[PDB]
């Protein structure tokens, strides 16, 4: 398939204050479903979450990118794509632990 999904997840989605990068502005007022595709016709795995039909992230993973846990819940990572930094609000460690393992396995896979 050229769309193949392979792990979802949901959480609460943010993205940095563009002007001075340290304040977190929500994307999503409930958590979402955010999930790993991979994209077969351009060889990438993609993170992709929509609120309703709207796509509010779309981050395709590469070699450098990285993910970072900022709390037992909570963590972020750099996307040039779209110029911003993503945070995802998890219900628990565990679901934060979980998709932060994926991000790993993917990078790989990229580089």
């Amino acid at each position: 398939m050229g769309e193949q999904p392979i792990f979802s997840t949901r959480a609460h989605v943010f993205q940095i204050d563009p002007n001075t990068k340290k304040n977190w502005v929500p994307t999503s007022k409930h958590a979402v479903t955010v999930s790993y595709f991979y994209d077969s016709t351009r060889n990438v795995y993609r993170i992709i979450s929509l609120d309703g039909s709207k796509a509010i992230i779309n981050s395709t993973i590469t070699p450098n990118m990285t993910f970072t846990k900022t709390s037992q819940k909570f963590g972020q990572w750099a996307d040039s794509r779209a110029n911003t930094v993503y945070g995802l609000g998890f219900s628990s460690e565990h679901h934060l632990s979980k998709f932060a393992e994926k991000f790993q396995e993917f990078k790989e896979a990229a580089r």
